[PDB]
């Protein structure tokens, strides 16, 4: 056995990092992005349990215990994973390998191999241990395409036409220095003329080649941008609301950008690799052939050039990968300041956030400054490297002129092989730029690979029937957000079939995530949601969404006409049925007085149109999807009275083949209806129809005595 | 005088254009961006009263009135801008110079000059007329620095790098010339490496001031961004909400990325055009000497390069001024999709939301690929041109050997004077490029030179007196938006002074911009807001925004802790206030809970925070500020028995201070107090106390009753 370890690559998120190096030491060789985003990190530091579920979800015999004082145990089963509170900041993970009698080998990613004594042991951390070992299903083993295959007829035309233009080259190149060695003492005038008409004739055949082979590099690129911008887009719209309230907006609309990047500097690079392949074939053999000295200078500059390269590849990711997430950041940062437009101009502080965002301005182009001075840097030695290596050609031909070697055709001829060698030397500086694309691909896919366990497949749907009537019910459900205390601690509730039933609480007392819980938009721990002897896991998660409708009370009301905000959804629908639906709603009269009858262009979101009005028409929109159960909370009219109509039309126009989920802030407005359930610390408190409530006296008659 | 006549850039509104093209008729070299923007241009049309409205404020003594049949009219005064019922599509706007007898000269801006008799005038047209005359309030005449002044010891030392370098490579040629004139047979080993060991440190003292001028460049470039993107943050911030609303989030972020490139080839170009102008300036005088006939060719050939990159000049910029507005507005479709994640979702609408993507894709991909062709096309004429040149050189280089004319050394040296001639064609062509920095200085000119700075212009108060608080009042107030009937029509309402007044009213009744008006958000047209015997437009729009909040019901929870929000607007502010706030708001039992106290990371706005509780985030944030004035717009906790404390505790707490006007949507929740305020169809309809109005008996009693 030989000591190995996996070093630390984000700043935050460590714990993942331990695991996938406790991974890899076991054997598992598999990419550290996925691993670490299902095993849920968080951007504070998820504590032992996520760690531990991971552990279970992978197939490891975790258990979290306190840590042990005694460190020298023997039926220990290693490596371990350990807290330590590194000089009281925080709280980050280790790993431990192997103890022999004294040594504590420690193997921090921060900062490289660690050794500390049981002095620094007993004085960094305070307790905390999770015993992970493999329960065989943890198993070992030594664990794009489609695009470039769509388009092999425009890649085998463009290599045949680099192909034709290196000969073309070539074959003048060669014509040239046959002339220069046969035609210098020759003293003809019509020789010359019909020489330059064949140099021209030559040139005119390279522009012909250029004008096919740039025109199918853009068409490829593309091409290849298309592809490669709508399967993200595709992908990112088909994501949990998890990773929206996680991730900033900024932090999303960046990475989609960056692609302009990558589209040009692929389409350019593949031409360039493919050429600069084909000038290496060529002159490999023409400088065997030629002679071997040569070949070895020329060999040995390359080399030199490599060497450069090599040793200086490295650095470039570590300046991109920082100026990239400092855009996202400032671009995060300026969406939301634009957006709160209103509220930054109530309160009169613009010149708050004019600093803040030159702070931010002068970060990100601070990091700027370093990527182009590198770059620089890099330039000039190369540039340096390829003027000694001219001076040394230079030096070497006026030799062998001395010696008697090489004529001066011959001359012209490795000067001629040397500018093509040298090209491949410009492909491998341009190529040098190509970490520009290898970031920006490893960065969105960094997301498209690890999140494409969220698209669709967490969720197992397999189901056989569809649609829904009846009643709903809760069992044993609990569901928690992470680093709190659950909010539905332990429900069972069991809504009547087709009633009226209402939800009536106090602020902070779940009162929307258990609507929220029946939509399927969060998956819960433990319990399920029956509809009529079902399973919300046992349904098509199409029909859930669409038979059911969810009037949020933050409306955002779509861009574009009042037709498609209506018909959002829900497509092919008759002028008639959205009438009868305003008629029913009450946004039909509304709809009169604008200027264009239902082609009026809304700019933003609601932007030419009442907060309340909005509403109205969120409703409306509701209305129009048919939904079976439905779920109101509050935001119904929000006109006093007038919000008599806009649920009276709903209950006569429904005959008792719909449901309605009241969540009621201002109570009194619920009176006459099924039931009213109270949640309160998580736990159904009391339950029950509005005489029988009030005669049972409890805090619900209490509170409706405070109200009044 | 001559015909002269504006050609039309956009395409929807082209009353603008016409009216510009008449004010350089006039004499006025205005950018036509900032009179298209206070004209009041729809993307459907204004009508003639937009129009008129504009000619008044310019200076143009208009009058708006149907077309006359008659146009031979002679106590008429041209030029006339008349509108046209283009064959039954829509109203186009046309300008009309000098009729003789039977002339009709349409300078329209979409086709240029079009000459046409009576037949078809009166064939097209159905009615309107304006018409605009100077009134001698418009005047004629013919009506950056900085940044570029803050680094002249900067540009100085860039200027002699560059001058630095360019004698560097005039001596080496000239070495080199000398070395091959002087010493062609003389076959010294010990010479020719004392020429190569000159020539590398030749080349090393070139590295070197090739890297610092790139330095220097790169920090230049640096400085420039930094302070033009300072600039304009500031500029984009106190601007009218009405900018806000017209334009979309997008059409506004791009703007401040497209930066990116004009600082990088801003910095490129001026050393570019710097080392070509000294190179040029050499190459001129050396050319001269040399001889006459090789500088002519040098001058067509010159020629010929400059001809053909001016033919294909302005092209350039009809395919930028595409790409960057078509970028934008992608840009401006996709954040408000992202943003809206929960609504998408929420009636599973996410292939129609894929699909318009794939549009705007395919559009914006279509434009840059046209865009890329040109530049290929360009790009391949100019390496033609090239290479024709440098056949035709050196078919004049061997026919002056032939003559006996230049000799070997003679023709080394015109070829390096040829090359470094043809490094101001690589300029040259590096220039060409330089359209798309100047058509992103044009765009971003279009906000930066014309824009209200509602701060500057739009104000116009210069108050030296210090402000007065006490009872609001209305005087003539008529406010409209624009393109729709005014919704405060004629208002004559005297607040009364220190009580609880409240303005209720139905759906679209103006039950906020009343409010909005007193904020100084938008200037109205007729009467005034008068406060204490004062008026808005005479006091300091800073203190009318400091002394007097708005708690909007679309609260906007802005990123960041806790304590920053709390504490956003007035700085420095001490922990014993807010908690005093907080308790005061009833926002202090909330923030107990929640793990961190006062150190909470929100992301978004309030993505992890209930909505009823960044409701009453908001108004506790709002109570920080301690105003005099307060507006409430219903949204008081919305918990019903509690809002009872988030109001009570403010008029306990007031002491008689302060004054409140609620904008209550629910009626019956506003019965012990001062005043209720009803305005119908824009005129106050009627008022009184709660019982003086029961007993009034009129619209407000039957509301009351039909409510309950
Ligand atoms: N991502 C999250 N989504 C929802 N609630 C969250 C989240 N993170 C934390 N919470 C907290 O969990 C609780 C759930 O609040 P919930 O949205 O159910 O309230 P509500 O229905 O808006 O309340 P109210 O009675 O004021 O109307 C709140 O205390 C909230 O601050
Ligand atoms: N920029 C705008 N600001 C306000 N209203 C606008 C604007 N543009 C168009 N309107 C329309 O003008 C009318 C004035 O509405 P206003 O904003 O005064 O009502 P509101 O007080 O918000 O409504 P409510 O009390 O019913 O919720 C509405 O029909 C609205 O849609």
């Amino acid at each position: 056995k030989k000591y190995v370890c996996v070093r630390q690559y984000d700043l935050t998120d460590c714990g993942a990092a331990c695991l996938s190096s406790i991974a890899q030491y076991y054997g598992l060789k598999m990419s550290l992005a996925k691993i670490r985003e299902m095993t849920g990190t968080d951007t504070q530091g998820t504590n032992a349990y996520g760690l531990i579920h991971a552990a279970k979800q992978l197939g490891f015999s975790a258990k979290g215990v306190k840590a042990s004082k005694e460190d020298l145990l023997k039926d220990f089963r290693l490596p371990a994973i350990a807290n330590v509170i590194v000089d009281n900041r925080l709280a980050h993970f280790v790993v431990i390998y192997s103890i022999k009698n004294r040594i504590i080998t420690v193997a921090d990613p921060g900062k490289g191999i660690v050794r500390y004594s049981m002095d620094d042991f007993c004085s960094i951390w305070t307790g905390g241990l999770v015993l992970l070992e493999p329960g065989e299903a943890f198993q070992k083993g030594d664990y794009f395409a489609g695009f470039l295959k769509p388009l092999k007829k425009t890649v085998l035309c463009i290599f045949l036409a680099s192909l034709l233009y290196t000969a073309l080259g070539i074959a003048g190149s060669f014509y040239i220095k046959f002339l220069f060695d046969d035609l210098i003492k020759f003293e003809k005038l019509n020789d010359l003329h019909i020489i330059s008409a064949g140099f021209a004739v030559i040139f005119l055949l390279q522009i012909f080649l250029n004008y096919y082979r740039s025109i199918l590099v853009t068409k490829l690129g593309m091409s290849i941008d298309k592809s490669i911008m709508m399967e993200y887009y595709s992908h990112v719209l088909k994501l949990p609301m998890n990773f929206f309230n996680s991730r900033k907006v900024g932090e999303i609309i960046s990475r989609f950008m960056d692609a302009s990047k990558i589209r040009q500097a692929i389409s350019g690079a593949t031409l360039t690799i493919m050429i600069d392949t084909i000038m290496a074939v060529i002159g490999g053999i023409l400088l065997y052939i030629q002679n071997s000295s040569l070949f070895f200078i020329s060999f040995i500059i390359i080399l030199l050039y490599g060497i450069i390269v090599t040793v200086f590849n490295k650095p470039i990711q570590n300046a991109n990968r920082q100026i990239m997430e400092d855009n996202a950041k400032l671009t995060s940062a300026l969406v939301e300041s634009v957006k709160g437009i209103e509220t930054i101009k109530s309160f009169g502080a613009e010149e708050q956030t004019e600093k803040s965002t030159r702070d931010k301005i002068e970060t990100v182009m601070k990091s700027s400054f370093k990527e182009g001075m590198l770059y620089i840097n890099l330039s000039s030695l190369t540039g340096i490297v390829a003027g000694l290596g001219g001076i040394v050609i230079l030096w070497a031909g006026a030799y062998n002129v001395i010696k008697g070697n090489m004529s001066g055709g011959q001359l012209l001829a490795f000067n001629a092989l040397l500018a093509y060698f040298l090209t491949p030397v410009k492909n491998l500086i341009d190529l040098q730029p190509l970490i520009q694309t290898a970031v920006v691909a490893s960065n969105r896919l960094g997301e498209i690979l690890e999140l494409a366990t969220e698209k669709e497949l967490r969720e197992d749907s397999d189901d056989f029937v569809i649609s829904l009537k009846g009643d709903i019910e809760f069992r044993n459900v609990d569901f928690r957000y992470g680093l709190r205390k659950p909010v539905l601690k332990n429900i069972n509730l069991t809504i009547p079939k087709g009633k009226t039933v209402a939800i009536v609480g106090e602020s902070g007392s779940g009162k929307t995530t258990l609507a929220k819980l029946l939509m399927n938009f969060y998956s819960p721990e433990k319990g399920d949601i029956l509809i009529n002897g079902h399973s919300i896991k046992n349904i098509s998660l199409e029909l859930i969404r669409k038979k059911i409708a969810f009037v949020s009370q933050d409306v955002f009301i779509f861009s574009g006409t009042v037709k498609e905000n209506l018909c959002l959804g829900n497509e092919n629908v008759d002028m008639d049925e959205i009438i009868k639906a305003a008629k029913m709603a009450n946004a039909h009269d509304f709809i009169e007085k604008l200027p264009l009858k239902y082609d009026t262009f809304l700019n933003e979101s609601g932007a030419n149109l009442s907060e309340g009005q909005k509403q109205r028409l969120a409703i409306a929109r509701a209305l129009l999807k048919k939904p079976d159960i439905l779920i109101l909370d509050e935001a119904t009219s929000n006109l006093d009275s007038i919000t008599e109509n806009h649920i009276k039309d709903a209950i006569y126009g429904l005959e008792d083949d719909v449901t309605v989920i009241i969540i009621a802030h201002r109570l009194s407005t619920i009176v006459n209806c099924d039931k009213i359930y109270l949640l309160k610390d998580g736990e159904i408190v009391e339950s029950g129809s509005h005489t029988e409530l009030i005669a049972l006296k409890g805090c619900y008659f209490k509170m409706w005595k405070q109200t009044e």
